[PDB]
């Protein structure tokens, strides 16, 4: 294998937000191996670079769920975002649900107020806003404020309890040709411009460097890579994922909490030397 | 004439940052006759923008004294930016020098803490951040924030007493082959990426309309707007430029604060009538 790609919540991060020194230790020595190594996430590209950064990687970075790829974040590799006009009316529609909304912009962030009985709201990891690169806002009346400050998101991220994600999601796919609806979990959904993924981020990378999906090591922990999973040469579940998750895999590997990057890494070289 | 680039300060805007009734007037009908009207400015392009808003333009507005050209921010036309790390090197030369510096994004502001003996740093028009579109920030050291934050400046703003332009240019020009620096005035340069100038944008914007330099109407005010005002079809400096800029055009109209490019429009359409 010639590219390894991580998430960063669920997988590289335990769930306290720390990055376990045996994570360090694995990924060094998995560059150190020539092994290509990347971040495949739904964080917005300022926290998936600060991360990168930390680990030395020095690569195109997946973020945004695909929609802004990028080792650095004014020249980016690959960027799509959903057009003002239509970021505009998509909010107008999510506003008449019971539903937490928030412009994931790669510059910004902007969200409204609404509270939604959603414990995975509550348990998803804060990560820090910066005044100047990376402001973060929450608003009353988002469709407001978009009336005389545009905003092109590359990923409109959308919280819910279970109940009408399906609902949701119908009444966007239907009235918003130009996006897709990604699952993320049974209280989040992306939504995106179309044709936009993990895993379709994935592919333009690894054909960048001359690889196959074949050729890629994939780590995941939701609904919304399950397809790098399939797709990928090995595609590995994180034991944190849930069974369905994990019986999809090819190999399920130990928790977050567990080190279970570093375990699954120190595997396949074990596996390596004995070929 | 087919196409009107009008500087916003000293030009478009009173003294005091009011766009006079006329103005607006006078801009409507130039519109409505078929001419197309953009901006050119050393501006930001978020304020650029603002101001086109006002005046009802959808054009493509050339913005960051030439390096960032756009209708809507995202999907800029034409960009050019000073590298990250040339960036930093240029600030921490600047730094050895009495200079306020100002490194001009199109998404943030950042600036030192210097203050300089500059009598039109005093007279400067300041408009609005914003705390989520446009942060602006001072820094008691830029070199040390960009140590952790890099920035990759389509302009860095350079303010000083006279006495120091000469030498800073020299040295600047000197060290770094990869910018050019152009003198705004007594007090003022822009370090720009080299071959990015306001007359380079506007030839840029006419071409793409299919039209030459020949076509076009460039009302400008000082020292940075001589090369549009000799290589426009009509080159005309506002009233309060200084004595030199106003011998080197082909029309002096009245002064900001007098209407000068309401007056100066309204001559344009006599001559055609009478033509
Ligand atoms: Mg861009």
């Amino acid at each position: 294998k010639q590219l390894l790609a991580l998430n960063i919540d669920g997988a590289l991060l335990r769930s306290n937000g720390k990055i376990h020194q045996a994570t360090k230790d694995a990924i060094e020595y998995v560059k150190k191996k020539g092994i290509y190594v990347t971040l495949v996430t739904n964080r917005h590209f300022r926290s998936a670079q600060k991360i990168a950064k930390s680990l030395k990687l020095d690569a195109k970075l997946i973020t945004h769920s695909g929609a802004y790829i990028a080792e650095k974040i004014d020249a980016p590799f690959f960027e799509k975002r959903i057009s003002d006009d239509h970021t505009f009316n998509i909010v107008q529609v999510l506003e008449s649900y019971q539903c937490n909304i928030r412009l994931l912009h790669e510059k910004y962030s902007i969200g409204n107020k609404k509270k939604v009985n959603s414990n995975l709201l509550g348990k998803a990891l804060i990560h820090p806003s910066d005044p100047i690169f990376y402001p973060v806002q929450f608003v009353e009346s988002l469709s407001d404020l978009l009336m005389d400050e545009p905003v092109s998101a590359p990923v409109i991220e959308v919280y819910t309890e279970h109940d009408i994600q399906h609902d949701i999601t119908e009444t966007i796919t239907k009235a918003f040709p130009a996006v897709d609806v990604i699952r993320v979990n049974d209280e989040k959904l992306n939504i995106v411009p179309k044709g936009v993924s993990k895993e379709a981020g994935l592919a333009l990378v690894a054909s960048e460097l001359g690889l196959s999906m074949d050729d890629v090591v994939a780590i995941g922990h939701q609904y919304d890579d399950l397809p790098m999973i399939e797709l990928a040469g090995l595609g590995v579940a994180m034991g944190n994922a849930v069974p369905e998750i994990k019986r999809k895999a090819d190999w399920v590997t130990r928790s977050n909490d567990e080190q279970g990057v570093a375990y699954m890494m120190k595997e396949y070289f074990r596996m390596q030397q004995r070929k």
